[PDB]
């Protein structure tokens, strides 16, 4: 009966590319980047790989680092936005977010970044999963546009995120976009209440 | 197609209350403590609280410890059933579990748990989560006897699996157990098959 809304982190409520990119730039002064303009892809890794030798694994260090995750800056008007769609009626609202595969610091820090934005009660929506189509919703807003894994007929509809790795990509036209938080998140929540 | 079972970790991989008691004793050898046979309820820190004053904080400081998740021990044929339930045709097996609201060092090590018993592939399969009714699957396999949430219809079907603080319970007929690894657990599934 309550709507149920899935919104993804990196890339939707924690700038990801912005943080990298800095990062990437701060500590390798001397290699070539990509500007996020020329992002294209979901892996940063792949494309930064095929900028040259060795740079898949340097980009990697960056965010296997301690801090990268917690210091990511919010996207504009993301906890905003998340904030007064947990607190709409009939509307329960999760974080759904894969961590990586080294696992020292990611899932710490991002349970930290949430309780930061969000506050300590916040935490109970948290769900961290490499698997999002086990995850049932009506609604999954993500900058991946490939979201696939063990349920081949995932519940949720998948809003797409405008990220810049993502927005040139001309989607499948019943496949639909949240083009950032200042777009009119609300008329899409409200196309799929009952 | 394939059958999806969510095992649960804390009670049913993991021997929690052994390994609190243990360790609750050696900390506060002064203290009284709840034996196994005793333990009456899920939650350990409200039969400690009715035993003795402030005993349900130092509970708490127990499993609030760093190495208190990873130093668990494996429940008896838990790795064993689980490595050789997911190699099983048309299965997939998640863990999924719910960490503590100090996540410091428990998200951490839960993953790194899960390393050590079932190597870096099986990370992949870890869902951390409060919720556990949104997530999907035909079966959870889970020493809780009150699974609530989100979503009033789950999709799965609820196995209980036996605990000290359970074993005594009287479930609603429908209602079904798993008594412990040794119990018939493929039965279980394939009762589930199409
Ligand atoms: O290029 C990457 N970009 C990225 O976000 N990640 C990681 C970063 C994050 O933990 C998880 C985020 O995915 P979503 O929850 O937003 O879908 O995948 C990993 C790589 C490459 C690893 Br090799
Ligand atoms: O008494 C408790 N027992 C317990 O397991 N936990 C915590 C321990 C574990 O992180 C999570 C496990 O639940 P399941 O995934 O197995 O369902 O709840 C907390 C308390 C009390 C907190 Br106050
Ligand atoms: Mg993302
Ligand atoms: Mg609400
Ligand atoms: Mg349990
Ligand atoms: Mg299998």
């Amino acid at each position: 009966r309550a709507l149920r809304v899935l919104v993804n982190m990196d890339g939707v409520l924690a700038d990801f590319e912005g943080g990298f990119l800095r990062k990437f730039r701060a500590r390798f002064p001397d290699q070539p980047f990509i500007a996020l303009e020329d992002r294209r892809g979901f892996w940063v890794s792949e494309q930064y790989g095929r900028l040259r030798p060795g740079l898949s694994e340097k980009a990697i260090s960056i965010w296997e680092s301690k801090n990268f995750f917690f210091e990511l800056e919010p996207l504009p008007g993301a906890v905003e936005a998340v904030k007064e769609m947990a607190s709409l009626q009939n509307t329960d609202v999760f974080i759904c977010t894969s961590p990586i595969k080294m696992f020292k610091y990611c899932p710490y820090e991002k349970y930290a970044w949430v309780e930061k934005y969000f506050g300590p009660d916040f935490l109970e929506q948290i769900v961290l999963t490499r698997d999002k189509t086990v995850v049932s919703a009506d609604l999954l807003i993500d900058d991946r546009p490939d979201i696939t894994g063990a349920e081949p007929t995932p519940s949720w509809e998948h809003v797409l995120f405008t990220a810049c790795h993502n927005q040139h990509l001309q989607l499948q036209p019943p496949r639909r976009r949240l083009h950032s938080w200042a777009d009119d998140w609300k008329a899409i929540l409200d196309s799929k209440r009952p």
